[PDB]
């Protein structure tokens, strides 16, 4: 398969656990659906700004900060809709931005800093105004062996390397305006130095933990 | 920013722009938090202008639309209860898109939303394309980019909408006055400021 360079299915998700070790971001692929996408994948308490600039420039700088039932009960998010007619049920809640810490919200910088804030050990409601320029998910209780999705991809390897349950995600874009294909998500991983894991690979290996 | 002209010249000359299928960059220099957008009229807004917004700008690419484009497409406002920006729930276009992400989809999904008979059953929602409510009144009301855009469109001879993005460095940091200047300049996407557009449009 196209994927031979980054690893068997087993040694890739654990080259994957390992950079999001080091503070590296992983590129996570779907192989699996009608439209397969590859998304820059970060654990939300490791991210940088630098990663947060990559991701803006290179994505499709819709950010998405994943997040536990859990996390979004504490934060008090609802969901953007009660009846969600979206193709794959991509599960958005209202948008938060820091109520401190920023200024417009949208810069890299600030972006982390909301997310900084979303995932602080005590975070309360009151740290969030609503709406913003990020962008929370809320991941399926059960992870990838629930919904094979890159939501769920994120939430699943930030908790595998050992950061808290917490993933940040954006769709690889070409500077056309497409969205990235699998030979243009294995250029940029071996680019940028993050690894390619599919969401399979991972259902996978966790189906045998 | 005299480049571009005197303050009347450069309404008129945005205005122009956007009649000949080209983007403006309006500026705010009035707010503490200084901020430039590429602006376009829906309306008229291509592919390769898509792909432009996402690529240099944050990605958040909004759809700015009157009251009653936003009630005629039942899109309630995101919150009931705003602390923050005018979001409305976000939106998909029902039909002709797949995952609604690429420059292709976002396009199809503001031309669903802002067609002549656009009816709720159109837009799926949520999605990848930010509708903001335009305040009644415009920029005589409300120094928001979000104003701008739709007066611009206005003027422009199109349907009152806007597309619009805040310009974004490669290095995460928003754009200020000389750089949003510079990518006017390099993307022949002319430079006016709210101010600007306030005091034409007062008279």
């Amino acid at each position: 398969t196209l994927l031979s360079d980054f690893g068997t299915p087993v040694e890739r998700v654990e080259r994957a656990i390992d950079a999001l070790r080091n503070g590296r971001g992983v590129m996570v692929l779907d192989d699996e659906s009608r439209e397969n996408e590859g998304d820059m994948v970060f654990a939300a308490e490791a991210m940088t700004l630098e990663q947060m600039a990559l991701t803006i420039r290179h994505g499709s700088g819709i950010v998405c900060l994943c997040i536990t039932d859990e996390r979004r009960q504490q934060l008090d998010l609802p969901m953007m809709v009660t009846h969600n007619s979206s193709q794959f049920q991509t599960a958005f809640t209202v948008t938060i931005e820091a109520a401190e810490g920023v200024t417009t919200g949208v810069s890299a910088a600030d972006r982390l800093t909301t997310i900084r804030k979303a995932i602080a050990d005590n975070a309360k409601p009151a740290d969030l105004n609503r709406p913003g320029h990020v962008f929370p998910l809320r991941g399926q209780p059960g992870g990838v062996l629930s919904r094979r999705g890159h939501t769920e991809a994120s939430i699943d390897l930030a908790t595998l390397a050992g950061y808290k349950p917490a993933g940040v995600l954006c769709e690889l874009t070409n500077d056309d305006g497409s969205m990235a294909h699998a030979p243009e998500v294995i250029a940029f991983a071996k680019l940028h130095d993050m690894p390619v894991v599919t969401i399979d690979d991972l259902a996978a290996y966790l189906q045998s933990r």
